[PDB]
């Protein structure tokens, strides 16, 4: 009468081979769901995907979320494997800061594209299957940017509170059809992304690295940048059953930097 | 006439001809702005516009929103008379509700570019007049599902939170400009639009009319539909110098069906 | 706004001598509203009813907020010259600042009361004559520390937050009885105890006086004060028969600092 | 969630005999957590001990949290046997509706008074061990009334608003202090009480227990009441280490009643 | 059920 796991699920996560999406990935390897695992660089999926063998079934696929036909392929695959996907979580993201008038046609779409549409479309491919088994797990990782504004990342922040808007409205659509749809809202997390992200706004503001950094920690009201395990921990405790009642909700993930209500 | 409050100001307000667009027109032209008036069907705008003549300077321009050639060549058509544009109102919507699984990729799309990418573009275009003049109001007309979801709305909720993370990110970013960038969300208004979302609810509900719109006003804890001049108050409102402390907000005019905080 | 829009409307304004309530008191009587203005001290209230007879009749009532009988005595007089009260502006606010463990009993309370407490009894006084009347506007003044968290202020944050849940509450019970319920949350203000507290900080620390002021806006997007003036245009604003659809609503004036949904 | 995780932490719960405060309390006991449990009424008391004993030590302390001289005693008491209090779960509450002009002073002190002031002085009492230990957890169960209004529930709204305030506030505060401060906000959920309520209104109107359960469970979109230990299962969650960066949240538990953000 | 959860 112990064992109550995720046993028996299939999971697929986009943007899954580093950073928040690989510890989301960890998590749910340990829980025991079997996982269908997406990224574009086969070489940072393939170290993934073995080292999380040692705790479930993991398969990897090579893929672009804003894709539709590579996607659509890649799901067709993954379901002829391990099954119809119970849980679905949207991570693969997109962000490029920079003055509203220097963001033309090309950047806004994808923004648009990679954070919304991208979900939007495999929401639409997987909502089937977890209609036809009466069971899923819908979670969106969106930002603080998807509820509240940061200057230079309108496109950003545009695309996240979409995130938000889908989230909340398929949450009461399926509410009754035992799926809920979460979005999880980190703040600034210590990744290859934040790093990289470091840097431009350090170029873009003619100041040190090391000082931009400390500006991204002084966010964050704990003094700190937020963990990858943080996020995932959050994601897994949504999956269990007794989070059945969370549904419609954006969880921030910041140390107080949003406070939701 | 005594109200000269907005005398002088160039405003154009999109989807103007008919509904909370022509309420919104009527309220900028008491108040003394000069108007450009979009909308696609000449035959309402043209009627629109004689109307107004009666209180201000009014022009009308042929275009659809979601068309960037045609906007592109409104806006310059537009300034030839009344200069660089001092207010934006961007309300022209689309909204199609049905079960998630029916929205094709064209719906989603459409209710993304009219609600959303629309509001970018145009906005992208007139920032530089409004960054000369040092001075600027946007205003975007949202909804309640761009702040709370709605089941069969998922694309118009995820449009219209969209439209809401726009506002919030641009008014951070111009918040030293002189430019302010806020939202309006009506809840269910008493406009040709809600009447055809009437018919088509119930339709595809096997309702009668009557039965729906009574259902409608039922989210208004007022018991009533708002009115196209509620939405319009709110706009006018915005645009006086006293309401520059007013940026990045979302007022909602729903009757306390949405409360802000 | 027109300066016939509330003529016969009899509103009360509680803390009405000096700072936000002294411009509230102004935006009013240029309105058209007849006045009761309540403070504790007999020398500003006597100046600030005198200056407002410029625009209005106006008439003034020594009383702290906090006594029950003395405001019970208040209002009956108040009503004997001026009729029943249509409008109430919630104004009278208290905040001290301190660690946490240094609130003792009765400073919490002292919070609870002023800013909440009070609130409750006079709407309670005051609501009768609103509901026999068919149309009614209670207005509180808030904070954005009703809406997001200040360190230092958790009584203040507790007291502020809780008139936003009366605010919302209140505003469901009479949404179908004539009368709107809202709050006004204004983030830091210009007004002359900031700048006596400006001034002293410059004095200790041996720094210009605009340095200080810097400090105090930081929190402000738009890099400066809120003007007493902006607060009191939403006040006003809320007042017309156009506004009637505002109800339950929390509409903060402070730059962008706290952008509500 | 491991029945070892929180094994030699000191948790405290009120109002933990019956509905909600047992479920938390035996969650927290079924995680390993060292419990001292706190409700008026000895022998309900005595029985949510004896059961909880079969997981892990647990003492009960009969008192009311509207007592500051009985909690004080208590929590002296409480903490030589199990030491320093590391979790404080603030779940005791109070309600009452009614139409709002029958609330005198004492019904809106006792709303006030129990959901928040009581919830004010046991964190002023506790706080100082959870810095000497750099390490708490306080948890304040607040409602869905915390985050939007009902009708004749004004002083239970602004009691629970006023708590998730509090929350806000504190968790800036201590942010860099090892404690996190997070509010948990029910909707109606599923108690022996609130199945009396139903039985009674079904007995009253000739109706079959579900059908009025039906009109209970009509604000949660999921079609049904929440389950006590979908709440618990929240607490426990923040509880973790891996919840460090969760911090000034409002969790809401009610199917999509509320959607925060 | 081999590997532990
Ligand atoms: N880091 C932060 O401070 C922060 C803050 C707020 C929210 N978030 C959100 O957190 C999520 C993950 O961010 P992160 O910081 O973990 O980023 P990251 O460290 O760059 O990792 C992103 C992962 O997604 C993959 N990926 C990127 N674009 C993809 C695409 N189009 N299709 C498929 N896979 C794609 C990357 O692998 P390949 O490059 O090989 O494809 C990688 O495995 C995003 O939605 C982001 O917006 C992050
Ligand atoms: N219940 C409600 O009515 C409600 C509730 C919440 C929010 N809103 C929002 O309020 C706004 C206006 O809605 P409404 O109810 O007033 O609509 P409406 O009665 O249908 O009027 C819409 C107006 O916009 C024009 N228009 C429509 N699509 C356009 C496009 N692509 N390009 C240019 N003009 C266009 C229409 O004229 P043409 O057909 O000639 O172009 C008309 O002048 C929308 O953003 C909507 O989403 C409405
Ligand atoms: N100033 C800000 O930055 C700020 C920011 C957010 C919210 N607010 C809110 O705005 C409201 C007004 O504050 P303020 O800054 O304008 O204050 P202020 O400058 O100190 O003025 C307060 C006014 O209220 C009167 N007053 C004070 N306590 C009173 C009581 N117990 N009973 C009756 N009258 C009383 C004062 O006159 P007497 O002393 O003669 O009684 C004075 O007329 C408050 O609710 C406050 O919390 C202010
Ligand atoms: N319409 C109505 O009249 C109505 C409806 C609902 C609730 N209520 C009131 O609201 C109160 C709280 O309701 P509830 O939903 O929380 O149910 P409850 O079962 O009364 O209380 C929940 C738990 O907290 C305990 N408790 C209650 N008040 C406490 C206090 N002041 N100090 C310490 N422990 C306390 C209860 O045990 P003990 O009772 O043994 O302390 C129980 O273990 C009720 O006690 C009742 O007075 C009235
Ligand atoms: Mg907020
Ligand atoms: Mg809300």
């Amino acid at each position: 009468m112990d064992p109550k796991s995720l046993v028996g699920k299939h999971a697929l996560v986009t943007g899954a081979s580093r950073g928040i999406g690989a510890a989301i990935a960890e998590a749910l390897a340990q829980a025991g769901a079997r996982l269908t695992l997406v990224a574009r660089k086969l070489q940072d999926l393939e170290e993934r995907v073995e080292r999380l063998r040692a705790w479930t079934e993991v398969q990897g696929e090579v893929g672009d979320v804003a894709d539709p036909q590579a996607m659509e392929s890649l799901v067709h695959r993954a379901q002829e494997r391990f099954g119809p996907v119970a849980i679905l979580v949207n991570n693969a993201g997109f962000v490029l800061t920079a003055p509203f008038l220097e963001i033309n046609e090309e950047l806004w779409q994808r923004h648009i594209e990679v954070n919304l549409g991208a979900a939007y479309r495999l929401i639409r491919l997987l909502l089937p299957g977890m209609l036809e088994m009466g069971w899923g797990r819908i979670i969106n990782i969106s930002s603080t940017a998807g509820l509240t504004g940061y200057p230079y990342a309108v496109p950003y922040c545009a695309a996240k509170h979409g995130l938000i808007g889908l989230t909340r409205a398929l949450a009461l659509e399926l509410a009754q059809r035992g799926i809920t749809v979460n979005a999880i809202c980190p703040g600034f997390t210590d990744t290859d992304l934040l790093q990289a992200s470091v840097l431009r706004v350090a170029q873009r503001t003619a100041r040190a690295p090391e000082a931009v950094l400390e500006l991204f920690a002084r966010r964050n009201p704990q003094g700190r940048l937020v963990r990858p395990e943080e996020v995932a921990w959050a994601v897994v405790w949504l999956c269990s059953e007794k989070a059945a009642a969370i549904n419609g909700q954006a969880i921030a993930v910041a140390g107080g930097e949003v406070m939701v209500g």
